[PDB]
């Protein structure tokens, strides 16, 4: 079970939005302990669905990760994007921020009066995180609480904390990144994760540190692979395996390197 929506296609995944109209709930920084944000939830749906937190992690970023909110929610997820300039900073504080954001969603889910009351299945939680938020994502993945992880241009001080990650993890690396150079961050972080774990490494060709944030030159890749990652691992929706295990990913112009442990869900 957990499957939702029609048989997927590339065009279905690369469209500017998914099928479901999306409504929003603004969360003040006064509540939650995670810096405020916006809950994106689909309309017209039935049943429960997975929840995803999307967290930034670049102090004085020029832009953020908001694209993921409406994009992912429109394929059947409750997706909260966290605001920037929250007082959190380094990867350990960002793990706390993620945990507080997840608590908040579950708390509102358990409320009878939330606009998305009862929409979330608490057993199916994912996190997408950028920069030091990506280091925080990998740290929460290592804590064992989540069911899928997408670090975006992750930054952290060490890879040793990630040597036991069992959470399905897709790292988007940005080839030309000078903030979190791939060779010192996304690459060794990916290689630290055991080869028994369902994982993938997608380096985006010529990408700056912002390349994974979406609403940019990489929409096709981030949507096609990122939505598929969450459908496959949070919904156990085998219909999305085709986009992740099978294609010659590096043949794509936008993808300068691919690594992975296909097949998944063995
Ligand atoms: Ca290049
Ligand atoms: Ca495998």
């Amino acid at each position: 079970g957990f499957q939702r929506g029609p048989d997927p296609t590339v065009s279905f995944l690369e469209a500017s939005s998914g099928p479901y109209s999306v409504r929003t709930d603004n969360v003040s920084s006064l509540v939650g302990g995670f810096g405020g944000g916006t809950v994106h939830y689909p309309t017209g749906t039935t049943g429960t669905m997975a929840a995803v937190v999307v967290i930034p992690g670049f102090v004085s970023a020029e832009s953020s990760i908001e694209w993921w909110g409406p994009k992912l929610a429109s394929y059947g997820f409750v997706v909260m994007t966290i605001d920037t300039n929250s007082g959190f900073d380094q990867p350990p504080s960002r793990a706390t921020q993620i945990n507080n954001a997840l608590d908040y969603l579950l708390e509102e889910n358990d409320s009878s009066s939330s606009p998305y009351s009862g929409m979330i299945d608490p057993n199916r939680l994912g996190v997408i995180g950028w920069s030091m938020g990506g280091g925080g994502t990998l740290r929460v993945a290592a804590e064992g609480r989540i069911q899928a992880a997408i670090p975006l241009a992750p930054w952290d001080t060490s890879s040793l904390r990630f040597r036991n990650i069992e959470t399905p993890t897709l790292i988007f690396a940005c080839e030309s990144d000078v903030i979190a150079p791939v060779g010192s961050h996304a690459d060794p972080f990916y290689e630290a994760i055991p080869d028994s774990t369902d994982k993938a490494f997608f380096e985006l060709n010529n990408g700056s540190h912002y390349c994974g944030n979406g609403g940019n030159s990489y929409n096709n890749e981030l949507g096609r692979l990122g939505v598929s990652w969450m459908k496959l691992h949070l919904d156990q929706d085998q219909r999305y395996n085709q986009f992740l295990c099978g294609p010659d990913h590096e043949d794509e112009y936008r993808i300068s390197e691919y690594r992975g442990t296909c097949p998944y869900l063995e």
